[PDB]
């Protein structure tokens, strides 16, 4: 029987990153700068705040007032339009512009030793000490009580264990800050929910929920009848996914990746393969990432992008020469170019690192006769890359905007047939979406890079066609987890994503061929520590 | 109040189709066969036995106290909870001794000719319906299920003592002499429709008719995370009245109907290559379990002769439109005309010479197309033969793909393929297929495309000694033509019937050996033909 649970006392805050790297929850702790917010205006966190702190459910008040009376050993509490209490520090209250006060449809309280009621109303309550809030809540009709802080207010409320939940906005950008939110003891509080990732006012943010740790139903039976035929399949335990299965709302788009790992681990088919390692496999998944709101670089481990950007630039040049990448210490294709690998593909007459008519060649020269990686292929075969950029510019409603790497004629001449079969483009209202069909998906190692590659490419094609990127849609055919990744992915699934980074391109690049490694910036990448998947 | 609502009195039945048909009309009354010669019309449908036992035995203890109050209040009152089951005397006498009385249920028999002295078993005898109501008032029980006789169903419906009918549609024909009463669409309407299943060589589903009226903390968190919830298009509510009245839409035909709904409500208005304009969206997945049913749409009439002739023409490697015209199959007639070929700039193409389309790419990818009469034997890649060989000899291959999108040949085709590729998956003796469709006409094309690739999956599985599992349909540019909207509004307010089954001649062992007479669609129950156009 606890005071926070009786009077439904919650903290709501927005924390940015702080100018001074290992990341943790404490990375997000910036509250204020010189008695104001560290940031200009984040209009989406403003709207979330207003909606959370003003929302009330009438039909739920009976149970709340009952509990409050029952616990105070009273039979009654004492307009009749139910509202929330909002508590502020003095410095916080005096931060707020005058006409923005008092906060609308909320009972405004102000912790202060040096204000006094008789220069405000009794609409706008005041209290000298913390215990004077519990007293005032005891005498009030209110839905819930929200601590809107000040670093001081939050500090004393958390250490006195008077907070049931923290509504915590992660502002994923760095500002000058002089006051910080206190370090949330992850023994005292734990995250039970994570929102979608959003862009507002040139930053990404998400909304998480910390919870104090515990140290017609005619149609409800019809649901049970429809499940009468429903079915550990693979030797995977519950305790394994404790944090993953503890979350209620898992709306962060990184869960589209994590949920597929979970599904293959729980329900996947045990299969041998080419590699001789064994996999769990399933067939047919879709993920969708909103490139207008974030860059979906996985945050539950560290990912590097230089190599995958160089690979894409090498595709766009129409190159097949593995040495070009090796000379820049990009080793993605090294194992596919060895004497031994090519001899096993029966490419006995192929030079080492001559990968044959792979992506680059099919994108710029589909149907040209491959000779060797040094030949001049200029104006030979179909320049599909040019054709799709022309169709996007000149016939945006075409349903034929496809870039295909799967050249059936040339497959046996490639060091290996492409995993990334095709990209299809869709244009609507100045916006570009991309579907990539992937025949073979290594969920542990390859798929995180593959999402980054095709997200970057969707931004590159958008910018050179004067469009804004919309959705990257990733279609997985044979989707597999290598048995040697299972322990590593167990670790990864029990990590809570961070708000995603943003991709910035040099805005001066207007032709697909003009991009260089320096034209790409990842911003505000906050990530858990690197995992070796093997 | 109402007697059926107080005492929670339900009917549960299983109805087959009855022997009376080239033009036969279908309605809910198609499923009416109950019994034959005092027993069931069929041998054993084990999945319906399972459903029957789960529905008539399920109780929810925590829900009982509320029902006790309801029944106490109506009457003016103060081991495990069980349901009551009521049967007719003839029904009772049909059950074998070893299954009588029905286990974990309170058994009740209606009889005039027999009294309790005539029964050894723990059963209540009642000689009047009125006495059932008295008995229910005197028992502790969860729900009351009327198990039939036709005589029993007839009188309980007549008296409006039925709150809901749990109705199994057995999609096969048998000799019957007793029939379920014709249901009045004004008294009872369908509220829920299950998945489709196969059991003992028949398809079936489970529908629910309803009597027409002729921590709750994370609940707030759910609203908080929903604070940013904004329908584009001028579609009216009442236009989807039946569609939106259903509680559970689990019939797999709703995968199709729900995509139509989504495009009508959220689709992007766009011109197209055609001039009609569309509503469009990008990226959907449907999954059809071919082990349980053949997914031939039931919300309108479809014939398969043409699409089977088209598939056999594809497999032969043919590009000659005249071959289909001579079988009165006009699917490709418009794309082979002088005008169409000239508008494609194929001035040097004979009428109905469709160029290197599907059949040619499947049997001869990379061969130079000449004309539709040439002998292309051993020219180009026989992909079809290679994928059959991979399925048989290397089943865990992630390279089992059939690709029609030959970038080099697109401009020589009457038109570029909509169905880009088929990828195959093999696990535990079963064959699954993904088809990726770049361009999907939801109103006219997609219904046929589902049937086409579902048949092809069955053909490939049989010639490789596998059982078909899933057909997975991935939609890229998915569009509804403006001229189809009013016909699709009608279609979406139709309730699917249990699906038919497809049988193949099991003597066919090679992909090239199928003929039209090797295919039977059985038990196709469908709503009326719709002209999608005006
Ligand atoms: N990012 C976010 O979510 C939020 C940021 N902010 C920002 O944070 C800053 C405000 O933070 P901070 O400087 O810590 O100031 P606070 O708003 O926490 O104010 C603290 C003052 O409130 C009173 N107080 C605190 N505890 C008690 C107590 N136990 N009994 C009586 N009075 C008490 C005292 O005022 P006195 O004794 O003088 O009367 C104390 O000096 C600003 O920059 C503001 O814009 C504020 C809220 C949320
Ligand atoms: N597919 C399905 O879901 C079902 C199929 N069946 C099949 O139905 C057939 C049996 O149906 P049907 O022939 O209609 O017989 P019923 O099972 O409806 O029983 C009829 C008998 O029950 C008694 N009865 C009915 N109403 C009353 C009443 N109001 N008061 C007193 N007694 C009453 C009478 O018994 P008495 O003669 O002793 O007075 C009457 O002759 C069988 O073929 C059985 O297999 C049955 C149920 C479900
Ligand atoms: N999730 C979350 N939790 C929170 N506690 C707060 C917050 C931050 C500072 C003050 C207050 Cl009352 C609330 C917010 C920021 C959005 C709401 O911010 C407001 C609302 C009303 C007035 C206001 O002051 C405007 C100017 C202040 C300045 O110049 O810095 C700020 N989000
Ligand atoms: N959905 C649905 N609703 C229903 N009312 C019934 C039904 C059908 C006949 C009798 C009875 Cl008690 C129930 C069923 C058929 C499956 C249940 O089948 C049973 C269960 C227990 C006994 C039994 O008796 C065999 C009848 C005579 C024969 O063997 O032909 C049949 N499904
Ligand atoms: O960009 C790539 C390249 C490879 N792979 C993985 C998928 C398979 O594990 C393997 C490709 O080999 P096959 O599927 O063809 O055997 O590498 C990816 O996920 N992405
Ligand atoms: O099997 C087929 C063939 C065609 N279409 C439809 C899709 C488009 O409406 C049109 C092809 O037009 P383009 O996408 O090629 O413009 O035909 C199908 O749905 N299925």
């Amino acid at each position: 029987e606890q005071v926070c649970d009786v009077f439904d006392i919650y903290a709501i805050c927005a924390c940015c990153k702080v100018e001074s790297e290992v990341f943790n929850n404490y990375t997000f702790r910036g509250l204020g700068n010189k008695g104001v917010l560290p940031w200009k205006c984040i209009s989406l966190d403003m709207k979330y705040f207003r909606a959370v702190t003003t929302y009330v459910n009438e039909s739920k008040y009976e149970k709340l007032k009952y509990k409050r009376c029952k616990y105070l050993n009273k039979e009654t509490v004492d307009s009749k339009k139910l509202q929330n209490v909002v508590v502020m520090g003095r410095t916080n209250w005096e931060s707020i512009p005058k006409k923005f006060k008092p906060l609308s449809n909320r009972i405004n309280v102000i912790l202060s030793r040096t204000l006094k009621k008789e220069d405000f109303d009794e609409d706008v309550y005041i209290i000298n000490k913390v215990e004077d809030l519990i007293v005032l809540l005891g005498k009030l009709n209110y839905y819930k009580c929200f601590i809107l802080g000040g670093s001081v207010v939050y500090q004393e409320f958390l250490e006195k264990k008077l907070i049931k939940k923290i509504y915590f906005t992660r502002i994923n950008s760095t500002y000058e800050c002089d006051v910080f939110f206190p370090e949330i003891n992850e023994n005292e509080y734990q995250i039970i929910s994570v929102s979608d990732v959003y862009t507002s006012n040139n930053t990404t943010l998400d909304f998480i929920i910390y919870k104090k740790t515990n140290n017609d139903d005619e149609e409800e039976d019809d649901f049970v009848y429809f499940n009468f035929n429903k079915e550990n399949k693979n030797s995977i335990h519950p305790n394994d996914f404790q944090i993953y299965n503890s979350l209620k709302y898992k709306y962060h788009p990184e869960y589209q990746y994590l949920n597929i790992i979970y599904d293959i681990m729980m329900n996947g088919n045990k299969q041998s393969d080419r590699t001789g390692v064994g996999v769990l496999s399933k067939f047919g998944y879709i993920m969708k990432f909103d490139l207008s709101q974030y860059f979906p670089l996985l945050t539950t481990k560290k990912l590097f992008l230089r190599g995958i950007i160089e690979e894409l630039l090498w595709f766009i040049r129409g190159e097949t020469n593995g040495n070009t990448l090796l000379n820049k210490n990009v080793r993605i294709w090294e194992a596919n170019g060895t004497r031994e690998f090519l001899d096993n593909r029966k490419l006995f007459h192929r030079e080492v690192n001559d990968l044959g008519p792979i992506y680059g060649f099919q994108w710029r020269h589909f149907g040209a006769e491959y000779t060797n990686m040094y030949d001049n292929y200029e104006n030979k075969g179909v320049d599909q890359l040019k054709n799709i950029i022309n169709l996007i510019k000149n016939d945006p409603t075409s349903r034929r905007i496809l870039l295909c790497a799967w050249n059936v004629k040339d497959l046996d001449q490639m060091a290996l047939p492409p995993c990334h079969i095709l990209c299809q483009f869709y244009v609507f209202d100045g916006k570009l979406s991309c579907i990539m069909y992937q025949r073979s998906c290594d969920l542990g190692l390859g798929v995180p890079f593959n999402i980054a590659s095709y997200s970057i490419f969707t931004h590159m094609i958008a910018q050179v066609c004067n469009l804004q990127p919309a959705q990257f849609i990733h279609v997985l055919g044979n989707a597999h987890v290598y048995n040697n990744h299972i322990d590593s992915l167990k670790i990864q699934l029990n990590r809570i994503p961070y708000p995603f980074p943003t991709l910035k391109l040099n805005p001066d690049i207007k032709n697909i061929e003009d991009f260089t490694i320096s034209d790409f910036t990842i911003q505000n990448y906050v990530h858990h520590e690197k995992i070796s998947m093997d």
